[PDB]
């Protein structure tokens, strides 16, 4: 039944929707277009900083990093503020999930090293979580960019979701290190409309968004029932149908989320 309102919500909003939300105990999985693939645009920055606290020790967090006006070649609100002075390690952790900086996202890919600029180490990183699907192949902002139908940079709510789930719910970060990702996330500052906005507000929402061209619009979110049950939703969606310039349409992911609290509640 619930997938009749997804295509209904894909039919009002002229765009193509994808749900996830894992299986807990109590709750069945949710699916809509669940491993179809969809592009992360900005939702692999957190993967991204719990890739750099992995392999690094958290002294590693106030290593300075310094770059030129060169660099900034994104959406990056921290980043362009700090070109004389640079940033540490640690704030552009907190400004590629809290501002979706996107300029700190590319440093820190340089972080991880390697080929393509770190997108290799950072797809290397999916893999030890079990996610052999999704793939990062750009940097900010090319990979907001990939045609339809493109598998580069691209994730699914169904890969997303799980890898979400090991990093804030299960092991992938010793305790420590698990705090810094989850706050970040829960001071999110560019979520506000997405699934933020559709569910309740005495549910606890921690999330990190991605948009990008053809209409791509994403919030991956860990969320706390009023009761303080935790769950995972990934919501995807783009509008390829309207071309390059499509516009994101963030109450899409809005509705998608309110149908998903009907579910859990």
């Amino acid at each position: 039944d619930l997938a009749d309102r997804f295509a209904e919500l894909e039919r009002r909003y002229d765009a193509r929707l994808g749900v996830y939300v894992p299986a807990t105990g109590t709750t069945a999985a949710i699916e809509y277009r669940a491993d179809e693939r969809f592009a992360f645009c900005s939702t692999f920055k957190a993967p991204l900083v719990a890739a750099v606290l992995h392999q690094n020790p958290l002294t590693h967090l106030d290593k300075l990093i310094t770059y030129t006006s060169d660099d900034i070649r994104s959406i990056s609100p921290v980043a362009q503020q700090h070109v004389q002075t640079g940033m540490t390690i640690g704030q552009l952790c907190d400004a590629a999930i809290r501002y979706s900086d996107g300029t700190a996202a590319n440093l820190l890919l340089a972080d991880l090293g390697g080929p393509g600029g770190g997108t290799a180490a950072f797809t290397g990183y999916l893999r030890s979580l079990g996610d052999t699907v999704s793939r990062l192949d750009a940097e900010e902002p090319e990979l907001n960019r990939d045609p339809p139908g493109d598998e580069r940079d691209t994730t699914t709510p169904h890969a997303i979701a799980l890898v979400l789930q090991q990093l804030v719910l299960g092991n992938a970060l010793p305790p420590d290190k698990r705090a810094l990702l989850t706050d970040w996330m829960a001071r999110n500052t560019t979520g506000a409309k997405r699934i933020r906005a559709g569910f309740p507000a005495d549910w606890k929402v921690i999330d990190k968004t991605g948009t990008g061209d053809y209409g791509r619009a994403n919030d991956i979110a860990v969320v706390w029932s009023p009761t303080g049950v935790p769950y995972v939703v990934a919501v995807m969606s783009d509008r390829a149908g309207g071309g390059y310039d499509a516009e994101p349409r963030e109450a899409l992911l809005a509705e998608a989320a309110t149908c998903v609290a009907g579910v859990l509640a």
